[PDB]
């Protein structure tokens, strides 16, 4: 029994050729509003959120971590490494990869943050120990971009991911100092603009992490602080039936658009 924001992101989805996925957490009341939320979608790089805030909790711990220079080498370099090619035959640290792989998307920066979780396992592991029962990381850079209709790797749901960004970024999953530089790494993001924030006010102020893959899969999940409002959780999912369909940045823009009526 839909409300008008499920109508509307319904005729967004038929237009837009595609499959499309939505959380929204309004702080305020707790309440959700959702769109496929239960449905698995490829997170691609949205999954980077999960790794650096896995290495944030390891650090609770150990204080220094963060500082701790890790070694790039030739070998290491995969599809896309911005950040991580200034560093070869270098280092960087693990604060310096986790901006990397959240603000770049450099998928070098990804690989050493699973590495020093012990593989795609340990940022599974660390999602079970934060209560997400539902978030799977199966592989690496690049792979775990593939997004093949019906593959259950990589994948989670937009109700299961907007409800970790939640416990990251507003809640308490991770320590105080961890969670305002968990914060920090996403405000500061240079890869969204054409996303989330380009159908959101102006006004308000916005950390995000967006994802790409093949089938031109297209997301972006956000932490929100609207004008005079709590803040807001959303998870924009999108993902096409054909193995080489373009970006579509736009249709996340439009959903956000959509969702940001009222509020």
């Amino acid at each position: 029994q839909t409300s008008a924001v499920q109508q509307k992101l319904a005729a967004l989805e038929k237009s837009s050729g595609g499959r499309l996925g939505v959380a929204l957490i309004d702080t305020a009341d707790n309440t959700q509003v959702l769109y496929r939320g239960d449905e698995r979608f490829p997170m691609c790089g949205t999954s980077k959120v999960m790794a650096a805030a896995a290495v944030l909790k390891q650090s609770e711990t150990q204080k220094q971590l963060l500082n701790q220079p890790v070694e790039i080498k030739p070998a290491d370099l995969v599809n896309y490494n911005p950040i991580a090619e200034k560093h070869v035959n270098g280092t960087m640290t693990l604060a310096e990869l986790s901006a990397a792989a959240l603000q770049y998307s450099d998928n070098t920066a990804m690989n050493k943050l699973i590495a020093q979780l012990g593989g795609p396992g340990g940022v599974t592991a660390f999602a079970r120990a934060i209560g997400d029962e539902t978030f799977r990381l199966d592989r690496t850079e690049p792979t775990l971009n593939t997004a093949i209709p019906g593959d259950p790797r990589d994948t989670t749901t937009p109700r299961a991911m907007a409800q970790t960004l939640r416990q990251l970024t507003l809640g308490h999953a991770l320590g105080e100092t961890q969670r305002a530089q968990l914060v920090t790494w996403l405000k500061g993001n240079t890869t969204g603009a054409a996303s989330i924030r380009a159908g959101l006010p102006t006004s308000w102020t916005v950390g995000d992490k967006t994802g790409a893959g093949d089938y031109g899969t297209t997301n972006d999940i956000a932490v929100i602080w609207p004008q005079g409002r709590a803040p807001l959780v959303l998870v924009t999912y999108f993902t096409q039936p054909q193995q080489n369909a373009e970006s579509r940045a736009d249709v996340l823009a439009s959903a956000a658009r959509i969702i940001a009526e009222g509020l």
